[PDB]
């Protein structure tokens, strides 16, 4: 009963989190085995950050630079590397509460679960969504080198990792290689983010979340195709809609007994008439930020 | 920057979920030092949950009647006794994972943090309040014994147990001593929830959150007093307004420079005029399920 925007349990990510300052610089680090892992810009003073060049900044650090903290445990630094833009610092311990872990890279509409920190503690999680344009819309204040994740089986597939705010407000980020996120540089300038739109698949596992939920007042009578729908769908700033997010699409449609192209007519008219003062599932806006696979994991 | 509904870490509550099964019935138990807490009514069969009588029941039933598993461990129940609503079993091992916790009973309209758990085992972690009618709007399946908490320094403090979906769909549970928030009673029977209520003081706190993150636009020129806003706001079917209520959003209006009083004319009109099809926050509707602490918490 019920539907929330549900986060994974956080517990095998927060005993991965340490502080790690260099100079007036203190962000948040990954202890994973005998490396930590944060955002290379911690070796930037704020005027460096305008045009760094991080190979010459790296060079004339030292491994005594970097105050790795644990908790209470000091970690001493033995060693130091670049990868893209990810730093990785070697320790001279390996992390006790080291979890089964692999790192990936999201495709965009995917989600994943955020666990804040400042100053390598854990504040809080949530979840979140890797938009479109691969912005995410986040709560980060000292909060980058904090991660994203995903929960498989018994694995910790580490997924993000933020870096900085875009004037714009919207937040910027990499995977666990150093690869951003969309077009984004790891440099103090303004950049900007594509034209962001709807994940239509995801709004379309939402509606599917209402119907399960008892919410059924949007579905109408018709059917549409494919090619019909995404008309419509270009018009709104949605994602077209492909046959594999059809397909994507199919257990929810044989819980509920609804054709998938009949809840996409149901879309089709939401869009061109409005909710009138409605309701789905207690907001009055379309959700895009729920996957089929996050529908079918809290409703199963 | 940005503003989301933030759950706590819930690390230090996984490692004390643990499965409790009675006969046919499966549901979460709290395995604290060398007691497990579950709800009660896991001794009842379908058919006793229309008129259970729980002091009979519970003295039909044997110490290998209950059967615990803590991931792969067999927990044998060495005794059993009944805390109100709340069954205590006494177990042969301490749980070495207990953290330093507290049990609280908190009022309508504060919010915790849920670990949704099925078969004991961690499923997700979501932020709600208690809602004034003190019912909760959750995301139960089995989820029975899931527990809700909050952190303070290093002490969890748990505060809710679940209980039962009403037939209305809503959500009713106890504190950890058994005692249930509401009118409601663990009995297969219906059972009316009062009328609820929009928690005011958390409007006023997510208004701030909104200004603190450059969201303005309802912000009026007006002032107003306690009481000719309590008039207006039981109309609309908002909590009224205290003092106390006042002086909890001190620190708000201090970082804003907006007097509560101030943002409580914004809101008056904000009820009377509707958004005009705005949004505040990304929402289209007004959040009440933020606290005065929360907007604290998260924004600082």
């Amino acid at each position: 009963s019920g539907f929330r925007k549900m986060a994974f349990p956080s517990g095998k990510v927060e005993g991965c989190m340490v502080q790690v300052t260099c100079g007036t610089t203190t962000l948040n680090g990954l202890w994973l085995d005998d490396v930590v892992y944060c955002p290379r810009h911690v070796i930037c003073t704020s005027e460096d950050m305008l045009n760094p060049n991080y190979e010459d900044l790296l060079i004339r650090k030292s491994n005594h630079n970097f105050l790795v903290q644990a908790g209470n445990v000091q970690l001493r630094v033995i060693g130091h590397s670049m990868q893209n833009c990810v730093l990785k610092l070697k320790v001279d311990t390996a992390n006790p509460k080291t979890p089964k872990y692999k790192f990936v890279r999201i495709q965009p509409g995917q989600t994943f679960s955020v666990l804040a920190c400042y100053n390598g503690s854990p504040s809080g999680v949530y979840q979140c969504a890797m938009r479109p344009n691969f912005t995410i819309k986040g709560s980060f204040l000292g909060s980058c080198g904090s991660v994203g994740f995903n929960i498989d089986y018994d694995c910790v597939s580490f997924c993000y990792m933020h870096h900085m705010v875009l004037p714009t407000g919207v937040h910027a980020g990499t995977d666990l290689e150093g690869n951003f996120y969309g077009p984004f540089v790891d440099r103090q300038t303004a950049q900007a983010a594509g034209t962001d739109t709807t994940i239509t698949v995801n709004v379309l596992a939402w509606l599917y979340a209402a119907v399960i939920n008892g919410d059924r007042w949007f579905l109408n009578r018709f059917t549409t195709t494919l090619n019909d729908f995404n008309l419509v769908a270009m018009k709104y700033n949605y994602e077209p809609l492909t046959q594999d997010h059809v397909d994507i699409l199919g257990p929810l449609s044989a819980q509920t007994g609804i054709a998938v192209l009949d809840m996409c007519a149901s879309l089709k008219e939401l869009l061109q008439n409005g909710m009138n003062g409605r309701t789905i599932l207690g907001s009055a806006l379309l959700e895009d930020e729920f996957t089929p696979f996050d529908v079918v994991r809290q409703c199963s």
